[PDB]
This record gives structure tokens, sequence and C-alpha cells, in this order.
């Protein structure tokens, strides 16, 4: 049975000792896999896809162009591009018009996007392999416009790429395919290799390797950043009187079989909820599903809390700040204006995560940890740069210009206001 | 004088070569500031005042001060004329930037959406190492403010003698609480807490490789923190044709280099015509006369000027450089702004010099340097916010949608994701 809580009985320490996460050192594992490709470049990748994926591989970049259309079941194709569909339209709808300001008359001040030229995505293939991460990143780098798009992918045990991953990264225009997994890969894409392009920014979920060389070459030479740490799978669910017990239950496994690394999250809010019958429903459930093994074992870090209502239900899930947030309570949308943190939310009673992490059209690939109190789930613009844009008339730095002396001045920076006053003398004349 | 090249003369590995910058790789810097962050991790308020001491030349035993606590600072009125006017034009520029959150509904009963939040604490470094930067509080207190960020630390080293300018600009930003420290030490202060200090969530602002090596660092932390990018020495990149005016050139060159000796700034001359000795006898005349003319000489020793054959050529360099500021100085320069690629903020045509920007035009200055303008934006509005995305389907719209979900759940051998829709689809059914 699941750990329970009850909100009122707990300190300050007890209460913040539940933001905590299952997993972790990773650095010390993951570095010298990183630092081994920076050096030796394919042949080191092709090593570390031997060691730990036990696949032995001679081209570990195909040019997307180069391979075949995958020929899919029908039903497979079908679901695939809803998705597709509902992603791009999701995404596309954040294209922000560049409207230009001009507050003082001559002084003209813009914002212009501007896509990343390479970018590498990361798809998952260990315990389970990912399509839908293909779509969740390559879809808005689609949109973005960015030039160069590697995907990186471990391959299956006879040295081949999912048919489905590659389905999606011929649909959403990927650019080249990385026959790679772990830190190798993501350290091949910082720095490129012999055949693997070197990108600017690094996305996408993975385990805590992906995770953590991610987090390392973001502070390398290599010069690239990355979307966020988009590690082990959670989800909180918030539930009152009125839900289902069995499907609240589904809810919290279907997360939970993602790994033994995975936590879930129950908030009980107000009276009247049977948390046996929810308890029941769990370990019921649990035992016929093919990865319980995995799930038991990530119930095994889970727990559940018990909020007098729902104002203090949705205060403790923002303290946690999981990944994803499912309100199963009466007027779920009505208390949309006290989430503050989470990275995706599902409101209602017909809304299971599972709609998101596949086709809904919103992003799956967002932050655990509780780097949901600062980070985004991927997004059109995570793929942009805003650059700004001045532009001033003779009149506009007539008037802006004194004031920029003055604030020169106060800093002790004299060539900083020459570079103004300058330009207003010879204006004079 | 300022080194030049031709980029017809260049093989790919000496173009290349152009692209690094005076500051020291990151590994150096980390190895002196990681003591300095663990020992402000372990013990707090008496190791940042230790560290102040020894880097500030300042012995201070209240660090945290709350806004609300100190008075309402006097200012000239030209002065305060100036930052209300700064103030104004920056908040215009950043408010403008709120985005309306429009509902998607691409299948019937499948609605999605984003809504924006803030971020719920955060920490905003502003520089007073050679120089105290009060513009730098404007950039990043008033888009915080505009999120609505509840704490806002705003961390500023006390000078050998607050600032009052800084303190004027920060309660008319809503900044809650000041930081009396600077460097590694705040930065530290800032991502972990203190005694007296607030932890926050997010940390911000400009600074020097110290602080800027700090960031980078305390992000991969179990702090839990994250940064807005490495926002270290000031670079600025002319594009100069030859209608430009020698003088105005060598002003806009020098307005940058003379931040620091770790500055670096960069000429392309584009196209026939341009007087290169007029505008180098006006760096050497211009610099000379300055107050900080040592720094900007040696920020100068690690700059260079670069001839390309036309405009295309020009831009072409400029985004492989990737500079954090660009002004363009050429005959219509807005109409090459399609071109540009990669540049932090732009300055276009000959009224424009980089210091209305560093000021008061209303963009944000806080911007990626090293490079790093080929993947970071400035700091602005949605720096301080995060974008949660919310759906939410009717029966109906499970019913159109769910089936594809279980079957994609299917190909990824994940059957709880598949049950979780299966199950209701169910109750639907009796
Ligand atoms: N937050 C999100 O956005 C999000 C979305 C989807 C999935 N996820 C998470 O991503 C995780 C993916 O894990 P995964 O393994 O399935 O995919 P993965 O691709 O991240 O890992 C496979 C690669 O990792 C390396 N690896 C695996 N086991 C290793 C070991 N013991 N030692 C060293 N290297 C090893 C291998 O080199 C292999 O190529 C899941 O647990 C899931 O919960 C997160
Ligand atoms: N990219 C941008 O957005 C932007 C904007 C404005 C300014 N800047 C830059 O900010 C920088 C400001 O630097 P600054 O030094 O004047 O002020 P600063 O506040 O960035 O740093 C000064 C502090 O550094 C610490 N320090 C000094 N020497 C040290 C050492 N040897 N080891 C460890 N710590 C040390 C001290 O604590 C001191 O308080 C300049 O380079 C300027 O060009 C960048
Ligand atoms: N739930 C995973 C995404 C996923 C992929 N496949 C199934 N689920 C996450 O968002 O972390
Ligand atoms: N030039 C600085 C900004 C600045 C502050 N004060 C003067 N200038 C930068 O943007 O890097
Ligand atoms: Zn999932
Ligand atoms: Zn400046």
């Amino acid at each position: 049975p699941i750990k329970t809580y009850h909100l009122s009985n707990l300190t300050q320490t007890e209460l913040l000792s539940l933001k905590s996460r299952p997993r972790i050192s990773v650095f010390d594992i993951v570095n010298p896999i990183v630092d081994d490709v920076h050096a030796h470049g394919d042949a080191a990748v092709k090593q570390y896809t031997s060691k730990f994926d036990k696949v032995d591989l001679e081209n570990i970049v195909e040019l997307v162009s180069d391979l075949p259309d995958p020929v899919l079941d029908p039903a497979i194709k079908e679901a695939f591009d809803v998705a597709y569909s509902n992603i791009y339209a999701f995404h596309a709808a954040q294209k922000s018009p560049e409207k230009s300001v001009e507050n003082m008359k001559g002084v003209q001040c813009k914002r212009v996007a501007r896509s990343i030229n390479s970018v590498g995505l990361y798809v998952p293939g260990g315990t389970a392999v990912l399509p839908s991460t293909a779509l969740m990143l390559a879809v808005p780098a689609q949109i973005a416009g960015c030039k160069t798009i590697v995907l990186a992918n471990p391959p299956t045990r006879d040295g081949t790429t999912c048919k489905e991953v590659l389905y999606c990264a011929k649909k959403a225009g990927v650019t080249h395919l990385l026959k790679a997994g772990g830190a190798q890969a993501i350290s091949a894409m910082a720095w490129g290799t012999e055949t693997c392009p070197k990108v600017e920014k690094i996305f996408g979920p993975g385990n805590q390797y992906v995770t953590a060389a991610k987090m390392i070459l973001q502070n390398s030479e290599a010069m690239v950043s990355i979307d966020m740490p988009a590690g082990p799978s959670e989800v909180l669910v918030i539930a009152d009187k009125h839900a289902i017990p069995s499907h609240v239950a589904a809810d919290l496994l279907s997360q939970a079989e993602h790994g033994p690394d995975s936590q879930v999250v129950l908030v009980i809010a107000g009276d009247g909820v049977d948390q046996n019958a929810i308890q029941e429903e769990v370990s019921k459930q649990c035992q016929s599903l093919p990865r319980g093994e995995f799930a038991a074992k990530a119930l095994s870090h889970s727990f559940i809390v018990h909020a007098r209502d729902m104002l203090e239900a949705i205060t403790f899930s923002n303290m946690y700040a999981p990944e994803h947030l499912i309100i199963n309570v009466k007027d779920a949308e009505k208390w949309e204006s006290f989430i503050e943190n989470a990275g995706s939310v599902f409101l209602g009673s017909w809304t299971p995560e599972s709609v998101g992490d596949y086709a809904s059209g919103t992003n799956h690939v967002l932050p655990t940890y509780g780097y949901a109190r600062m980070y985004s789930g991927v997004s059109l613009d995570s793929f942009l740069k805003y650059i700004t844009v001045q532009s001033l008339t003779e009149e506009g730095l007539r008037k802006l210009g004194p004031y920029v002396e003055t604030m020169a001045e106060v800093e002790g920076l004299e060539a900083h206001k020459r570079a103004v006053t300058l330009r207003l003398q010879d204006i004079e004349a």
C-alpha cells in the first residue's frame, strides 16, 4: 500500500521533504564518456553503443533524405498523423506577431525571431522506444525553420532505427539521424564528429545519464545550450469525492509504468474520497500490467496526501511542482488561476495524461525534479532567439540622447556618453 | 593599431579562430569560483562577508535589507528624470511582450492552451566592480515587476566609499530585497539562500567572468536554480561602409571597449571607400582622452578590423562571430535586417549608437556574450515566466482522440498509458 500523509500533521521540515524525488555522482559516470567522444569522435561513439546498447554499427549518421519512406500499419500511420496535426497546430499558434514599439517619436524598437540554425533532438530508446518524443521535438523545430535538425536515437539490437521514429522524423523534416544514445550521443551533437553535425542547442527527455550529460555540456567549451532537465516522468493527481477511483488508479499507473525511477503523487482533496477503493484499484490494475514490476517499484517512492480542501491541495501541488498535474475535481477549470507550478495540466475527468503524452497537441518534454518552478516545457520559442532591434532618427536621438548622457555620467562611463555627444554636435553643425 | 584581416586571405581555420573571445576557458574560471560557491553554500552570511572584505574591501554586518525598510533616496532631479524616462521606455517595450493566451481547438472537444505564470522568486545581479550599473537594475527589475515575481532579490556589491541610483530603480521596479554583495559569493547566496538572503529559483544578470562562471556552475548544482544566460564582458561589432563618419565609428567601438579589459570589439569594413586610417586615428585620438582609456586600450588589444567585399559578406561574418551587440552603420541598414541571424541586439543606421540601448531606448541590455547569441536571447518578459500548457477534453473529445492515443501507446509498449484511456471509454460505453 502507498504511503500516506495528512497535511495538518506535518512540520515544515516534513512537508519540504515531500518535494524530493527518487533518483540521485551522475557527472562522475558521464564525464569520461563525454570527453572521450570529444577527443575521439565516431570511434568512441561506436564503442559506447557496443558497450551499453549491445549493437555494433559502422554508419552512425544517415542523411534522412537518403533513407526510404518506411511502411507502417495504416492504423499506426493514421494515429501518428493525427498527433503530428494536433502538435503542429498547437505550436504554430505560438507565432508572435512582431509589433514595433514607438513610445518616443523617432525611437523605434522591436523584437524579431530567428531560428537556432542547428539543433539536436534526443529521442529515448531504453526500456521503451518513444516516437511520440520525435514529434514533440521535431515539429516545433520544423515550424521554427531550423536548418540542421539532428535527431539522436539509440538503435535496436539488429542495428535498426525504429520505423515509427523514422516516419515522424521524415514528416517533421529532420535532416540527420544519429543512430546513438546516452551521453555519447549528447556529446557527439554538442561537439560534432566526423559524420555528426555540431548543433547549437540540445533538446529532449532521457534517463539520468542523458539528462546529466545535457547539464554538463551546457557548461563546456562546445558552445551549446539545452532546453531543460527533462528526466524520469512524474504525475500529480488531485482527486475529490466525484472522481472515479479506478480512473484515478489508472492515471497514477499510466506514468508509474515508465520506469522504477518515476514518481507519482495523489492529493486527496476534501471529504468523501474512498481512499481504500483507490488503493484496491492500484494493486488490482498494477499486477495485470506487463510493466507492473517497474510501476510497483515507482509506487514504492510515491505517496498519498490528504488535504482539507482544494486550495490546500493545489497549494501543495505548487510546492511539489510536478511535471504533470491532473486535476480530477468538480469544476476543475475554475481552479486554473491557482496553478503556479506544473509543466502541463490535465483538467477534468475525460483528460488522462495519456492524451497529452501522445496527441492532444501540448508538448510532453517537460521539466522534472521540481524544475517546473522555473522551466517551461518545450515550445516553439525553445527553437528561436528574439533579437531586439532599434533605430533612431536624428529627432529621436535629440530627444533621448541627453538622458542617456546623464545616465552614462552617473555610471562613470564617458565613452558611452561621447558616442551620443559626438553625434549631437554633428547634428548641430 | 588594431589588428587587421581580409576575409579572402583566410583559411577556414583562421576564419573560425576569429570567433574566440579574450575570456578565460570555463574550467579555469570554475576552479577559481567553485571554492567560493561551496564555501557560501556551507557557511552562509559569514562566508559572504569574508569575500566582500577580501575583494570589495568593505566590512559589513547587514548584507540583506528589505527594500521597504530603506528610505526613498534623494537624487539630482536631472538624474531622476533620466532614470524615469528609461524606466518608462523599458516598461513599455517589455509590457508590449504580453502574449494573449489563445485557446486552440483543432479537434472538437480537445481544448489546449498555454498560460503564463511568473517565477515566484528571482535574483538579479547588478554589477558594481569597476563601475556601478543602475541601468542594469532597470533592465532586470522592470520585466520582473511586469511578470509579477513575488520575491525579487537584487544583488549589488557595495562601493569602496549601496549606490543611491541603484536603490532608486529598485524601489521604482518593486524589488523586495537588496543583497549588498557581489561576485560568485552573491550568486551562491541567492542560489542556496542564506540566514538572511532569500533562496531564488532563477538568477539573472550580467557580470564579470567570475560572476558569469558562478551562474553557469550553479545551474548544475543541487540548489535547484536556473539562469538567463552567460552575460559576460561586453562586446560590440560594428559594420561600417564608406558613408559612415569615421569619428562616430571610433566613438562606437570605444563605447564598449571602456567597459573592461576583457571586452572585445570588432569592426567589419564593408565595401570600398572606407578611410580605415581616419577611423584608426580617431580611435587613438579619442581613446587617450578617456578616463577609462587604459581599460579600453587593453580591450582594443584583443579587437580587430575585418575587410569584407560587400554587405552580404560583412553580415555573414558578423553571424559567425555572433556578437552581443551589432551596430549596422551602412546605407539602407534596415534593408539588411533579414540577413541578421546571430546578434543579441541590433542598432540600425547612423543615429543609433549602442549607448541608447545600453541606457534608455527600451530594449534589454542583458545580452548573451562569447558567441551565446547563437542560441540565447537577451532578457525579456518571458525570461521571468513559465508557460504552463493546459488541456481539457469533453467525452466527445476523448471518444474522437482516444483510439489514436491507444494505438500510439501500443506502438510504444506502454499498456498503462493505453488503459487510462480504455477504462474511461468503457465507462462511457456502459
Ligand atoms: N520529462 C520528460 O519530458 C520525459 C518524457 C518522456 C520520457 N521521459 C523519461 O525518459 C526516460 C528514458 O530512459 P530510457 O533508458 O528509456 O531512454 P534513454 O535513451 O534515455 O537511454 C538509453 C541510452 O542510455 C544509455 N544507458 C542506458 N542504461 C544505461 C546504464 N546502466 N549505464 C550507462 N548508460 C546507459 C545507453 O547508452 C543508451 O544508448 C524514462 O524513464 C522516462 O520516464 C521523460
Ligand atoms: N552582457 C551583458 O548584458 C552585460 C551588461 C552590462 C555589463 N556587462 C559586463 O559586466 C561586467 C561587470 O564587471 P565588474 O567586474 O565591473 O562588476 P561585477 O559586479 O560583474 O563583478 C565584480 C565582483 O567580482 C568579484 N571578483 C573580482 N575579482 C575576482 C577574482 N579574482 N576572483 C573571484 N572574484 C572576483 C568581486 O566580488 C567583485 O564584487 C563588465 O565586463 C561589463 O562589460 C555585461
Ligand atoms: N509521460 C512522458 C511522455 C511519454 C512518452 N510516451 C509515453 N509517455 C513524459 O511526459 O514525461
Ligand atoms: N554595454 C552593456 C550594457 C551597459 C550598461 N551600462 C552601460 N552599458 C552590455 O549590454 O553588455
Ligand atoms: Zn507517459
Ligand atoms: Zn555598455
